[PDB]
């Protein structure tokens, strides 16, 4: 019935607001500079990156052994820390999806392990436009050109996310749409190694119905938005699997290189 589906949509939106401090709405307000609550420092080359480090307050601190004087590695570490924050936000959010916590714990672990990066890239798009991306909770704005011009493959690290984002962002979802979509991602019955797929697919069937109603009500003029959104899950998968391969190539070209321990656990036996 439609009433239960609407209550689910509201419940998920409420949980998403409690779990994710930086929402798309706040990111869009920052990106549209007519909301001059402040203004992010624009980073576009080495000098501006070094200047931004002076001006931006960083929350996360790499161990001294893993600090690098090299611009591309410091940026890489900035990205990792966004993922370490997001994994914990996503976990809190997942526990509020009805039925998730009653699943076998091993299946909960599997759904998070394989779901977090597809969500991370979904919400990364909320911080991007065709010209660049917000960094450090919106204190800075790193340009896309700059990110393309990084050495070794870090151009291949950034550009596919930008290509995804500008198309994903043309769907014009809001946070109340995204709250349901990321729950659909988590409750994926096709993750490797799942033990009881049927209880997962039964939750996802309910989430898909709530997502379908929500897009119908919230985007009445957007033709086939539901279908187009679900097709983006294919793009998201490709970004993750290509990222995983790319990381297996940086390891060869740097034996000493370091992932945050949380990302080491996520990537371990991932694909
Ligand atoms: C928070 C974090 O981020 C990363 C990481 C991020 C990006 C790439 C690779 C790794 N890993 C950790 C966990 C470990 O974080 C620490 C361990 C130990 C110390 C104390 C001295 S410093 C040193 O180098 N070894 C020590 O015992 C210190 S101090 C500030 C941190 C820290
Ligand atoms: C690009 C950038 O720079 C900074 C920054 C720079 C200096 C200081 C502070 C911040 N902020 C951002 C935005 C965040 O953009 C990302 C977040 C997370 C990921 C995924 C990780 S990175 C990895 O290898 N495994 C993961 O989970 C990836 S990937 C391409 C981008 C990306
Ligand atoms: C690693 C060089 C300095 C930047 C690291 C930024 C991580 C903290 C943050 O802004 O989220």
């Amino acid at each position: 019935e439609s009433a239960d589906l609407r209550a689910l949509a509201k419940h998920l939106y409420d949980s998403y607001i409690k779990s994710f401090p930086l929402t798309k709405a706040k990111a869009r307000a920052i990106l549209t500079g007519k909301t001059t609550d402040k203004s992010p420092f624009v980073i576009y080359d080495m000098n501006s990156l070094m200047m931004g480090e002076d001006k931006i307050k960083f929350k996360h601190i790499t161990p001294l052994q893993e600090q690098s004087k090299e611009v591309a590695i410091r940026i890489f570490q900035g990205c990792q820390f966004r993922s370490v924050e997001a994994v914990q936000e996503i976990t809190e959010y997942a526990k509020s999806i009805p039925g998730f916590v009653n699943l076998d714990l091993n299946d909960q672990v599997t759904l998070l392990k394989y779901g977090v990066h597809e969500i991370i890239y979904t919400m990364l798009a909320s911080l991007m436009n065709k010209d660049g991306v917000l960094i450090s909770e919106g204190q800075g704005f790193m340009t896309r050109e700059f990110l393309k011009s990084l050495r070794k493959p870090f151009g291949d690290f950034m550009e596919p996310k930008f290509e995804f984002a500008v198309k994903f962002n043309a769907l014009e979802l809001d946070d109340s749409d995204l709250a349901i979509f990321i729950a659909v991602i988590i409750l994926s019955g096709d993750r490797p190694g799942l033990l009881n797929v049927k209880p997962i697919e039964d939750i996802q069937d309910n989430l898909l119905q709530a997502l379908e109603l929500q897009l119908k009500l919230n985007h009445p003029e957007s033709s086939q938005l539901f279908a187009k959104l679900l097709q983006k899950m294919t793009d998201l998968r490709q970004i993750v699997t290509e990222h995983v391969q790319l990381l297996q190539v940086i390891k060869k070209t740097e034996t000493d290189m370091s992932l945050h321990p949380l990302l080491q656990e996520i990537y371990k036996d991932l694909y």
